[PDB]
């Protein structure tokens, strides 16, 4: 009936990836309750610092990444949900389910990566668990790892970046390939497709 219909609640950002020091590691900053309560009010005081973000629904967990001022994540995370802010829901600005992506202008206090300019192969992909994956780039949208692992240790880090040597992003993990478990390439939503988006 049309009183009883619900809202899907908002993308909650519920900690991040630092990549500030020598050491990447991965920093929790809103636990299950707080991120089920700021989901639904789409109302998120807490402050955001660095590029890669953990973020969550009611139901999944993922990664979005701030490049040039965007906040970018995946479709298949997100569909057309808002994110929370301080000042309650903010709406996609990008919205494209034939790559699998979105984005949100990037949260104030976010650092925002580079769109990568060097033209290398050699990138590294960002997990949730701030593991830093050597990747060989393979095409357009796609990279052998250099040590294939199980599928298990990419779940969840859709959304996260593939950086160049410099630092710079490269692209937006999106899908894993795998041979009996074993992840041994990935596929992303390259830079330049974001900068054509935007
Ligand atoms: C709805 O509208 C949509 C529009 C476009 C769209 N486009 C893509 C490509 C898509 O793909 C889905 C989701 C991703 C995925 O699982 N994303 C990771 C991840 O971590 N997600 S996640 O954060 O856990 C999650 C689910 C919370 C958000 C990065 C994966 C990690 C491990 C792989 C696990 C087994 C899965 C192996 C799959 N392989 C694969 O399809 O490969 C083929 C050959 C391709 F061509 F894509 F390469 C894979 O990776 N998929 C399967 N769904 C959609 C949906
Ligand atoms: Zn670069």
């Amino acid at each position: 009936h049309m009183a009883s219909m619900k809202k899907k609640g908002s993308v909650v950002i519920v900690g991040r990836i630092n990549l500030s020091g020598d050491t990447a590691y991965a920093q929790q900053t809103r636990g299950e309750e707080g991120c089920q309560e700021t989901s639904q009010t789409g109302r998120d005081k807490n402050q955001v610092e660095g590029e890669v973000q953990i973020v969550s629904t009611a139901t999944q967990t993922f990664l979005a990444t701030s490049i040039n001022g965007v906040l970018w994540t995946v479709y298949h995370g997100a569909g057309t949900r808002t994110i929370a802010s301080p000042k309650g829901p903010v709406t996609q600005m990008y919205t494209n389910v034939d790559k699998d992506l979105v984005g949100w202008q990037a949260p104030q206090g976010s650092r925002s990566l580079t769109p990568c300019t060097c033209g290398s192969s050699d990138l590294y992909l960002v997990t949730r668990h701030a593991d830093v994956i050597p990747v060989r780039r393979r095409g357009d949208s796609r990279g052998s790892l250099l040590s294939p692992r199980p599928i298990s240790y990419l779940k969840g880090s859709s959304g996260g970046p593939l950086l160049c040597p410099a630092g710079h992003a490269v692209g937006i993990f999106r899908a894993a390939v795998s041979t009996r478990g074993v992840a041994k390439a990935v596929a992303f939503i390259p830079v330049e497709s974001l900068e054509t988006t935007m």
